[PDB]
């Protein structure tokens, strides 16, 4: 279940995101676009699912690939603050769960967000280890789709 | 026109919303759901638009409801991390209003949310003062709608 992948995160791991966190959150605006470039750029299949957004090419330019960026930093924040209550947690992921079942995307697609976030980290030269942590939370919603 | 809404959020009221969020904010789950039930509460006819959340009456206990108004709170706090720039104040709005025209929701509607931060505000002792400048931030949203 979504409460058994959440539980299993331990002291360690959760370590490892919170000081990740610290630096990649501190630019939410500028990592979280960073993150989607990424995503488009390693992944042209998955542009398709973001036309709402426009020209994604335009980048921090494209006022709502900007808002739309800003915003999943803040789903992530919301992660980040709730990971020592399991409960919490497992409620919180379960909404964003909804809000990407809606929209057909599998665990598997899900999944294709952890190359560009292991790419992200290295630009801060954070390593596997950190790239590993976040698997494991990106595992967590994975549990829920 | 969102524009001119965002204009009216002077420095005195921007640290009127800056000064009462680091109290309220502090307490996401508790305030987040403090709101939504007295939204409820004293907005029946608006109970309808939350089918999702199942028995909303449940308040705490309903994890849907729950991760809500946990997530509701993210919102603002994206909001008050964004005062600072206008043009990005303004897009992130834009993505959350357009959360709300898919749900049929209008500015008018929208409004029904000052009432309830009123409230919760004065049960923490910020009077009108701290209400009208949540008001003119809640009017950002509704110049979107
Ligand atoms: C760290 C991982 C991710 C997080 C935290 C995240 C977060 C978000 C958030 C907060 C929204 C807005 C939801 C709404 O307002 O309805 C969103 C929308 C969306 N997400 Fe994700 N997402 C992630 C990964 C992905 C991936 C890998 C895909 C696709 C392969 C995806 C596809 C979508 C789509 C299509 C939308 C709708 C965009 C729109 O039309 O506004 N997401 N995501
Ligand atoms: C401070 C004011 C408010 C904020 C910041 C806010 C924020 C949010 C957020 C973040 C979501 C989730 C978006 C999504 O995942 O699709 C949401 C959903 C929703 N909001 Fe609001 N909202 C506010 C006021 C209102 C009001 C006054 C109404 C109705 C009169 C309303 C109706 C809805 C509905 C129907 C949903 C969908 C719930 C669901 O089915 O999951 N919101 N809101
Ligand atoms: Cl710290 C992990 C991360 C989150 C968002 C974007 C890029 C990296
Ligand atoms: Cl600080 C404004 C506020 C936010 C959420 C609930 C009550 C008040």
């Amino acid at each position: 279940s979504v409460y058994d992948a959440a539980a299993q995160l331990t002291a360690d791991v959760k370590k490892d995101l919170r000081d990740s966190w610290k630096v990649i959150g501190s630019d939410k605006k500028g990592n979280g676009v960073a993150l989607m470039t990424t995503l488009f750029a390693d992944n042209q299949e998955t542009i398709g699912y973001f036309k709402r957004l426009g020209d994604v090419s335009q980048g921090m330019a494209n006022d709502k690939l900007r808002g739309h960026s800003i915003t999943l930093m803040y789903a992530l924040q919301n992660f980040i603050d709730q990971l020592d209550n399991p409960d919490d947690l497992v409620c919180v992921v379960e909404k964003f769960a909804v809000n990407h079942i809606t929209r057909k995307i599998s665990a598997a697609e899900f999944g294709k967000i952890n190359g560009p976030i292991k790419k992200v980290l290295a630009s801060k030269n954070f390593g596997d280890k950190y790239a590993n942590a976040w698997a494991k939370l990106v595992a967590v919603v994975q549990a829920a789709l």
